[PDB]
C-alpha cells in the first residue's frame, strides 16, 4: 500500500495521455506477470468470502462441528465452476487442516478479508485513476478485466469527485467512502433533509452561496450524523446507564410517540363523542358518559392520563434529537460571524436584530461552543481582530484568560474529577443555559411541543380540551400540511381582503344609516319595533353578521323598498353591495386559494425539473452531457455526485493532516478559508479534455 | 354482470349500469380523471373539514346549547345539542350545507350576554367552513384539469 | 412477487411468453452457485430428460 | 396574469444581461461570471 | 398513443429504451392475438 500510494503520488495533477501516466502502464506491462499473481491473490479470497456463505456449499458441510474435510472441499470447490485445479490446490494448502484433515471454513474465509482490504483498495483506486486518464491504452483493459471482482467489491467505496485544482486545471480525486459513512447517508430522515435541503436552494435559493448552502448542510448532516450514532443501541453509575438508555430509547422513537400521542388523542375525542347533558344526576347541569358497557368511563381516565405521559416524552425527546441540531446551527453561524465579519467587533447590529442581540449572552461564556465542534473559536478571532481592536478587550468581550493560554499549551495537568453530585452543581453554566432556554424556546417545533403540553394538562381539568389535540393532524400528516400550506401561502393577502371587506361593509353601513333605516325593522311584532340600524354599532354589525353570511347580501335580509319613494336608490344598495362583496370580495378569497394551488405546484416542478436538466455542482445542462449515452446519468451519479462531496468532507476531517494528499491538503486548507472556488463551476473533467477523451 | 343478475331480482338495479358512461365515454372519463386526479386531497379536506366542525361542536356544546331549540312548539322543546352525538350530526348535516353556515340554522343572538361570542362563532363557521374549506376542493378540482 | 411463486414451479408457467426455454437458461446461469438440484427443485424440471 | 408578469421580469433580469442581452448561461462558464458581469463589466447603474 | 404519453410524461430516460423495447414486443404480441381472431 505504501509502494501504491508513493505510485499514485506521480499521478497528481496528472493530464490525460500524460507522460507518467503512460510510463507507469508500460511499468506494469513489464511486470505483467505479477501484477497477475497479486490480482489473482484478491479475487480467490473475495470470491471464497462469498462462496462460503452460499447455500450450495453448505450443502457438502456435513460435521456436525462446523467444518469440512479437503477432499470434501475440492468436490464443493469445483461444483461452483469457479476455480481452476491448481487454485483449489492452492486454496487447499492456504486451508489449515488439522491431523484429520479438518477444514474451519469460517476462519479460513475471513483470515485474509481485513489484512487485503487496504491494499485491494488502492489497487482498484490505481487501476481506476490509470484507467481514466490513459482509455486508449489495449494493454490495460486487460488488467481491468482481471481486476473485475477487486473493482466490483470495492465501487461502493470507490469514491470520485472533481475539483479545480491548483493547476487550474479540473482534477478527478479519489477516496475512501466507510461502511458506516455511507449506511448513514442512506438512513430515511437524512435523505428526507436532502430533499428539503435541495427544495430550498433550487427554489429560493441564488447561485453565489449555493455552495457555502451546500457545504454548511453538509456540515449540519455530519452532527446529525453524530446525534443518530450515540441515541443507537448495540448506584450513581446504575442509575446513569439507565438513564441515558432511557432518554436514546424516547430520542430514537421520537416519531412513533408522536404517532401514538395523535392516536391518543383520537381515542379520547370517540369517548367525548358519547357526552351528554342532563339535569339529572348520574338548577345547574351535569355532563356525563352516555353508555351501557360502563368500561368507556374509567378508559376515558386511563386514556387522559396516559395521553399527557406520552406527551412529555415527546418534548423529553425533542430536546434529546433535534434541539442539539439547532444549538449547533446557532453556534456555527455565530462563530463564522465573529471571525469571518466581526459581527460584535465591528459592525455591532443595531437592537432591531433580536437574534444578533441574544446571541451578546454567550460570548463570554466558557461553553460558548458547547455543540459546535471548533473550540478554538474565541483564539482565532482573537488573533484575527486582537491588533487592531485590542487583545484585552477582545477578550473581555469573550470572557477569556491571557495569562492561561500559554500553560495550555506548556504541559497538561491531570485533575481529579470527583464522581460526585454536590460537585456538579457548580460546574454548571448559567449563563449559557438562560441563552439556550431562550434559543429554545423560540423554536417553532418545541412551541408546538410546549403547547401540545398545556392543552394536555388542561385536559384533565376539562377533558373537552383534548379536542385541541385533534389539530395535530395538520402537523400529522404530510398530506394535510400540503392542504393547508395552500392557504397560509397567500396568508397576508386573506387577512387584507377580509380588511377590505370590512372596510367596503362599513361604507355600506354608513349609507344605510343616513337614508334607510326605515327598512331594518326585524321584528315580526307590530307594538315593539326591533330597529337594526339606529345605531352605527349596530347597522356596521348587522351587515358583517346577517348581510354577508346571506347569499343575495344585504337586500335579502332587509325590508321590501317596492312601492316607496328610494325604491331605484335601494336598488342600486343591494346589487352593488351582492356585486362587491358577495360576488367579487369572496372571489377573491377563492382566487387566492386557487392561485396557491398552482403556485406551490410549479414550484414543485421547477425543482424537479432544473435537478433532471442541470448538473447541481458544475450547472451545465443535460444536453451536453447526453452526447455520450446516458452521459447525464453517469456524470451525476459518478463524476460531480454531491453525495461524494458529503462524503469528501467526511474523509478530509477524519484523515490525519500529515496523511493528506496534495490534492487533500488543497481542498482542506481552502475549506478551512471557506473559499468554494475548488467546486467546479461551468467546467467538468469531460470537458476539458474532449479532445483527448473522443 | 353481476349488476345484471341482480337487474332480474330487481330492475332497478340496471340503473347501476349507467355509470357506464364514465369508461365508455372518453370525454367523461377525462372529466372524472380531473377529480380523481386530487382524490386523496379531497378526502384529506373532507377528514379536515370533519375535524373543524367537530371543534365548532364542542364549543357550542359547552357554551351555546340554548341556541339549539329547532321546535317551534313551547312545552316539548327539540333540543338539538343536549347531546355531543346529537350536536355534531346537526352541525356536520345543516351547518355544512347552509349558505350561511350554523348560524343560518340556530336561534338568532340578539340582545344577549353571548352576542358578541355568537357572532364571532358564526362568522368564523361561515369563512373557514363554508368559504375556505370548499373554495379548497374547488380549486383542486381546477388545478386537476390544469 | 408472492403470487408468482405458484407458476414457477407449473409444467406449463411460459404458455403464453414465447421463451420456452427461460427455465433452462436460468439453470445454466444459476446452478452452478446456488445448486443445480435446487434450482430444478424450484422450477419444477427434471434433470434427466 | 400578474404572477407570472413578476415571475418573467424576475427571470430575465437573473438570466440575461439587461444591456447586452447575453444570457447567463455564457457568463458562467467562467465561475460567477454572471454575477461578475452585471456588477463590474455591465452595470446599468453604473452607466447612469 | 398510450405508451408514448406515458413514456414521455412519467418516464426516465434511463429506461426509455427497455420500456420502447418492451411496449414493441407487446405489439408483436397482439398482432399474433389479431391475426389469430381475424377471420377470412
Ligand atoms: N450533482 C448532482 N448530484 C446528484 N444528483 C444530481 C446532481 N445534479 C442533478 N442531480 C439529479 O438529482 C436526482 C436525484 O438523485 P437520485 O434520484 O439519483 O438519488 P437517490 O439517492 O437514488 O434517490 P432519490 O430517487 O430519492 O433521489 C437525479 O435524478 C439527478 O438527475
Ligand atoms: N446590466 C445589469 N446591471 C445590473 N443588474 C443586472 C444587469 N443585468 C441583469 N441584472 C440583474 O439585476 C439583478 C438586480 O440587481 P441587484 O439585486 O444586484 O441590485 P441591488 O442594488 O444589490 O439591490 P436589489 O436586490 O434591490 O436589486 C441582479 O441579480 C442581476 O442578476
Ligand atoms: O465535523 C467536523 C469536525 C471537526 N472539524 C470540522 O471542520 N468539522
Ligand atoms: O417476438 C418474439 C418471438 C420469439 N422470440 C423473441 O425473442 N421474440
Ligand atoms: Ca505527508
Ligand atoms: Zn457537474
Ligand atoms: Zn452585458
Amino acid at each position: 500500500k505504501d509502494m501504491v500510494v508513493m505510485l499514485l503520488s506521480l499521478l497528481e495533477g496528472n493530464v490525460v495521455n500524460g507522460m507518467i501516466a503512460r510510463q507507469m502502464v508500460d511499468m506494469l506491462v513489464e511486470s505483467s506477470s505479477n501484477v497477475e499473481m497479486i490480482l489473482k491473490f484478491f479475487d480467490m479470497f473475495l470470491k471464497l468470502k462469498d462462496i462460503v456463505g452460499s447455500e450450495a456449499f453448505q450443502d457438502y458441510v456435513t460435521d456436525p462441528r462446523g467444518l469440512i474435510s479437503k477432499k470434501d472441499f475440492q468436490k464443493a470447490m469445483d461444483s461452483q465452476k469457479q476455480f481452476t485445479g491448481p487454485e483449489i490446490q492452492f486454496l487447499l494448502s492456504c486451508s489449515e487442516a488439522d491431523e484429520n484433515e479438518m477444514i474451519n471454513f469460517e476462519e479460513f474465509a475471513n483470515r485474509f478479508q481485513e489484512p487485503a482490504r487496504d491494499i485491494g483498495f488502492n489497487v482498484a483506486v490505481l487501476l481506476t485513476n490509470l484507467s481514466e486518464h490513459v482509455p486508449h491504452d489495449p494493454r490495460l483493459r486487460n488488467f481491468l478485466e482481471l481486476a473485475e471482482s477487486i473493482l466490483e467489491y470495492f465501487r461502493p467505496y470507490l469514491g470520485r469527485i472533481e475539483i479545480m485544482g491548483a493547476s487550474r486545471r479540473i482534477e478527478r480525486i479519489y477516496f475512501e467512502i466507510s461502511e458506516t459513512n455511507r449506511a448513514q447517508w442512506e438512513m430515511p430522515q437524512v435523505k428526507e433533509s436532502k430533499r428539503q435541503f435541495i427544495f430550498d436552494v433550487v427554489n429560493e435559493g441564488g447561485e453565489a452561496e449555493k455552495m457555502e448552502l451546500f457545504v454548511s448542510f453538509c456540515e449540519d448532516t455530519i452532527f446529525e450524523m453524530q446525534i443518530a450514532a450515540q441515541i443507537s443501541e448495540p448506584f450513581w453509575g446504575e442509575l446513569e446507564v439507565q438513564r441515558v438508555k432511557f432518554l436514546n430509547y424516547l430520542s430514537r422513537n421520537f416519531y412513533t410517540l408522536r404517532f401514538l400521542a395523535l392516536f391518543l388523542a383520537f381515542a379520547i375525542n370517540f369517548i367525548l363523542l358519547f357526552y351528554k347533558v342532563s339535569d339529572s344526576p348520574p338548577n345547574m347541569v351535569y355532563y356525563f358518559l352516555e353508555e351501557s358497557t360502563g368500561y368507556m368511563e374509567p378508559a376515558l381516565w386511563c386514556l387522559s392520563l396516559l395521553h399527557t405521559l406520552v406527551a412529555f416524552l415527546c418534548i423529553i425527546g425533542y430536546n434529546c434529537l433535534k434541539v442539539p441540531l439547532v444549538i449547533f446551527k446557532r453556534e456555527k453561524e455565530l462563530a463564522r460571524k465573529l471571525e469571518f465579519d466581526g459581527l460584535y467587533i465591528t459592525e455591532q447590529p443595531g437592537d432591531d436584530d433580536v437574534k444578533g442581540q441574544w446571541d451578546r449572552l454567550v460570548l463570554n461564556t466558557p461553553s460558548f461552543p458547547s455543540n459546535y465542534w471548533d473550540k478554538f473559536v474565541k483564539r482565532k478571532v482573537l488573533d484575527k481582530h486582537g491588533d487592531i481592536f485590542g487583545r484585552e478587550r477582545i477578550a473581555e468581550l469573550l470572557g477569556m484568560d491571557l495569562a492561561s493560554l500559554e500553560i495550555t499549551a506548556h504541559n497538561e495537568r491531570k485533575p481529579d474529577p470527583p464522581p460526585g453530585l454536590l460537585t456538579w452543581l457548580m460546574s454548571i453554566d448559567v449563563k449559557y443555559q438562560i441563552w439556550k432556554f431562550g434559543v429554545i424556546f423560540t423554536d417553532n417545533s418545541f412551541l408546538y411541543l410546549g403547547w401540545y403540553m398545556v392543552m394536555s394538562l388542561l385536559g384533565h381539568y376539562n377533558n373537552f380540551f383534548f379536542a385541541a389535540h385533534l389539530l395535530d393532524i395538520a402537523m400529522g400528516v404530510k398530506t394535510l400540511r400540503t392542504i393547508l400550506s395552500s392557504v397560509t401561502h397567500n396568508g397576508k393577502q386573506l387577512v387584507m381582503t377580509v380588511g377590505l371587506l370590512a372596510v367596503v361593509v362599513y361604507l355600506y353601513t354608513v349609507v344605510a344609516f343616513n337614508f334607510f333605516r326605515k327598512f331594518y325593522n326585524k321584528s315580526e311584532d307590530e307594538d315593539e319595533p326591533d330597529m337594526k340600524c339606529d345605531d352605527m354599532m349596530t347597522c356596521y354589525l348587522f351587515h358583517m353578521y346577517v348581510g354577508v353570511r346571506a347569499g343575495g347580501g344585504i337586500g335579502d335580509e332587509i325590508e321590501d323598498p317596492a312601492g316607496d319613494e328610494y325604491e331605484l336608490y335601494r336598488v342600486v344598495f343591494d346589487i352593488t353591495f351582492f356585486f362587491f362583496v358577495i360576488v367579487i370580495l369572496l372571489a377573491i378569497i377563492q382566487g387566492l386559494i386557487i392561485d396557491a394551488f398552482g403556485e406551490l405546484r410549479d414550484q414543485q416542478e421547477q425543482v424537479k425539473e432544473d435537478m433532471e436538466t442541470k448538473c447541481f455542482i458544475c450547472g451545465i445542462g443535460s444536453d451536453y452531457f447526453d452526447t455520450t449515452p446516458h452521459g447525464f446519468e453517469t456524470h451525476t451519479l459518478e463524476e460531480h455526485n454531491l453525495a461524494n462531496y458529503m462524503f469528501f468532507l467526511m474523509y478530509l476531517i477524519n484523515k490525519d493532516e500529515t496523511e493528506h494528499t496534495g490534492q487533500e491538503s488543497y481542498v482542506w486548507k481552502m475549506y478551512q478559508e471557506r473559499c468554494w472556488d475548488f467546486f467546479p463551476a461551468g467546467d467538468c473533467f469531460r470537458k476539458q479534455y474532449e479532445d483527448q477523451l473522443s
